[PDB]
């Protein structure tokens, strides 16, 4: 309540409790000043951007948290605790907090630099419960809370784009002030929380399949279906047209009929780990894989859930279908391809087409016999009745959910980084520091004051999530598959920090071991 | 304004101009009427189920945009394929990461809806 | 009618295949789909119907 | 009738996120590059509904 | 409303035979005797003054 | 000849919007004209001279 | 310095107009521009365009 | 009441209720 008084204590404990998981963390952040505590336009205006890469938009003083990624909330040993033993989870409820607020003034008179507390000056904060503002947490962008509870971050600012023609407003484009919802304004000594229920949502699957879409069979026991084996005939001594029909067995598995097809496809561009096996060309953009939207063509990342390679070769990848990460001290630009640890899907093949094959070949013309049967290659396939897919994997350092856009028709809502759709998601939650000017002038004047005093704070969130999870039954004589890690010596133990106190994840880690019946 | 009442009928199923036989044939007057005269009125209610709401709102911002300009993604994509490092052209990969700078370029959760081509006329 | 096909063998090549992990499977019978047009009965699909054996059917060819 | 005598209906507050009717969907690859084979694309003339896609119903009119 | 008599009081059958109609438009149906009331347009129930008292204030109806 | 009348009752869905600059609304233009729109004219005729759609208020996406 | 705070309530009159025609509406011009209508522009400066009368809806004197 | 705590919270919303419409606005 007071100055002398704490707001609330550290818990960064997580309990396992029953099939229920309570995961929670703690972390210190501050919070700067954003653009003078000026709303600006910006846009690609002097720029000279190509006509795929215009915008216009605003940016604001405000700044968010994100928790929205996993590795927020589970450390790697609860990750493997969690995806050796379970099939699956879902979140449940979520609690939030604020606490233990410093206003801090800066002072540069001298050339040094001085920094003194604060008691008066506050910092306002709201919650987006009714889903107004445009919702900016389901695009993967950096500024979320660490990974390791040791670190302190910097809240990234706020900001969004609306339509535009070029670099041009439309004037259908909206404008939005965010000073203009109710707000709590929190001094030190002043907490800030607020309770959030999950809809009912899927559980992620954790498993992977023991058998393959196409091997449903029973090898031992025949068909009593039959297919056309053969179109001609030997008998004349020279080939003449005669239909014969046999009955599908172990002898010819693919002849089969069959209950199900394979999931949709949208077909990618194939490259190698191996810099000798590609082509010299530049096709990165050019052979890229597009869609076309409003007279401008974006690129598809991740894209459809799809195989990233088939079962003899591990160095392909498709050239946008898979999720790429950073090793810890990456730079932005043009790193090589030692720098990043490329995610591999390879466990959802089972349904789930190659990303760079074809899906299949269709029949394209009628035959005579003046004419010869051709078939044709399907590069894109959508859904058609009777399809089964997976959908993509969740790892440690990928988004938990996305919001589903608000819409007149959707299919299959779940998103395509991966993770829980949501219709109505955890709220953002915006922040900002009180402006307080710096002395006024004794006449008056009715300009706006461009002279503030140079300000930041900081404090404490907490972050607790409920987790559900579906307990692992198998009935299956063999071990399973489980992540390991290696047990050989080694300079640096994975996942710990090193002598200079740097923390870095050496590779990423999927969800699915556990194996089960399709 | 006072308007026609229109006439009914309908179509079944045809090869050519000829009925299949498996057409169907319905008289009107085999189903349970009621009789008015001058002086009798007529008269019945009828309750929707439930439907959506037709949206009457149009979109602030496009399914390209939906970032936040200002950040940057954690995801890398490939932007180079070739260098131009030993007086020749020769095949590296290089991976980026994705800002305002690149706006098309970057990572996405969502699809546009689905396409059936048309061909463009001008007025 | 054995006269109107073609006398090349088709029976795999001509067929309509997916792709599943590297290996193609003949699709049978498939989405469900009509056999053949009003006029022409003795036409029908190479994968795409069902084909039950009469009483007493071998198994191969 | 003249196009004088008819009013056109113009669906385009609906290009956010329906594909615009005259373009194509998008580009798609081909085949597979090796180095003595250069990279191709082929344009989506038609797409079926796909895992992820969001669209907009058709406008109500008097 | 004004109802005429149709047919005559009798039920017909139509078809394209003896237009000449290509194969797109031949049809094969009955005509009756009967009448319907069609309400299913909007301006039948707003008026234009009513419509934009609904579109510009209304997200959904 | 008779009467007929129908009765709709519709559900509205109202709009909240936190947008600070003006919607896009639907207007009549001020200017002046021989013929008000969507009104007769001296021999009777109702005549409608665009059609209206429903979507102007804007939402975020 | 300090933060201040002002809440007034007000009473209306809704229209209720039997006119058949649309009214006129204040509305934002939809054709682009460098700069939306009552907004901020790039350098943070917030401008009014246009004075905005009370007065649009008609009513018989 | 005292140095640390809160003297308002920030409420800049309207609501447009029934007949009636509630309008309120805080600045610096």
């Amino acid at each position: 309540d007071g100055v002398g008084n704490s707001s609330g204590n550290w818990h960064c404990d997580s309990t396992w409790m029953g099939d229920r998981v309570i995961t929670t963390s703690t972390r210190t952040w501050a919070l700067p000043t954003y653009n003078n505590h000026l709303y600006k336009q910006i846009s690609s205006a002097s720029t000279g951007a190509s006509n795929d890469n215009h915008y216009f938009g605003y940016s604001t003083p405000w700044g968010y948290f994100d928790f929205n990624r996993f590795h927020c909330h589970f450390s790697p040993r609860d990750w493997q605790r969690l995806i050796n033993n379970n099939w699956g989870f879902r979140p449940k409820r979520l609690n939030f907090k604020l606490f233990n607020i410093q206003v801090k003034e800066v002072t540069q008179n001298d050339g040094t630099t001085t920094i003194a507390n604060n008691l008066t000056s506050t910092v306002q904060v709201f919650t987006d419960s009714e889903y107004q503002l445009p919702y900016v947490l389901g695009s993967a962008h950096q500024g979320c809370l660490p990974p390791f509870p040791a670190d302190v971050f910097m809240v990234p600012q706020y900001g969004y784009l609306t339509l535009n023609n070029g670099s041009q407003a439309v004037g259908r484009s909206s404008f939005y002030c965010l000073e203009y919802f109710p707000s709590q304004m929190l001094r030190t000594g002043n907490n800030f929380t607020f309770s959030y229920t999950f809809e009912d949502v899927p559980f992620h699957s954790s498993y992977a399949h023991s058998q393959s879409l196409d091997r449903l069979m029973n090898p031992l026991i025949d068909q009593y279906l039959y297919y056309l084996s053969r179109t001609n005939t030997p008998s004349g001594t020279t080939t003449q047209s005669r239909l014969q029909f046999s009955q599908a067995g172990a002898s010819d598995i693919r002849d089969q009929s069959r209950n199900w097809l394979p999931g949709p496809c949208y077909r990618q561009q194939r490259v190698s780990k191996t810099s000798a096996d590609n082509n010299n060309s530049e096709y990165s953009w050019t052979g890229a894989t597009k869609y076309h939207l409003n007279g401008r063509d974006s690129l598809v990342n991740p894209g459809p859930a799809m195989a990233s390679h088939k079962d003899d070769e591990e160095k392909f990848f498709p050239q946008s279908g898979v999720l790429i990460f950073g090793k810890q001290g990456s730079e932005k630009t043009n790193v090589d391809i030692e720098k990043v640890m490329i995610t591999d899907e390879e466990e959802i093949r089972t349904t789930n087409p190659v990303a760079t094959e074809q899906y299949g070949s269709v029949s394209t013309n009628l035959q005579r016999g003046n004419r010869q049967a051709a078939t044709a290659d399907v590069n894109t396939q959508g859904v058609l009745p009777g399809m089964v897919w997976q959908d993509r994997d969740v790892y440690l350092q990928g988004p938990i959910w996305a919001k589903i856009p608000h819409t007149d028709g959707h299919f299959h809502p779940s998103p395509l980084m991966g993770g829980f759709g949501l219709k109505h998601p955890p709220p953002q939650i915006l922040i900002k520091n009180t402006p307080v000017p710096a002395n006024p002038s004794t006449t008056f004047s009715a300009a706006k004051f461009a002279s503030f005093i140079t300000q930041y704070s900081t404090g404490q969130v907490s972050v607790e999530i409920e987790w559900e999870l579906q307990k692992e039954n198998s009935k299956r004589w063999n071990p399973e598959i489980q992540y390991t890690s290696n047990y050989a010596k080694s300079a640096n133990v994975d996942f710990t920090v090193d002598n200079n106190g740097v923390y870095s994840e050496p590779r990423p880690i999927g969800t699915r071991y556990l194996t089960r019946n399709l």
